[PDB]
């Protein structure tokens, strides 16, 4: 769940 954090900030 490290890879959809950051992918996730702008979504």
């Amino acid at each position: 769940a490290n890879i959809i954090a950051p992918l996730l900030a702008p979504x």
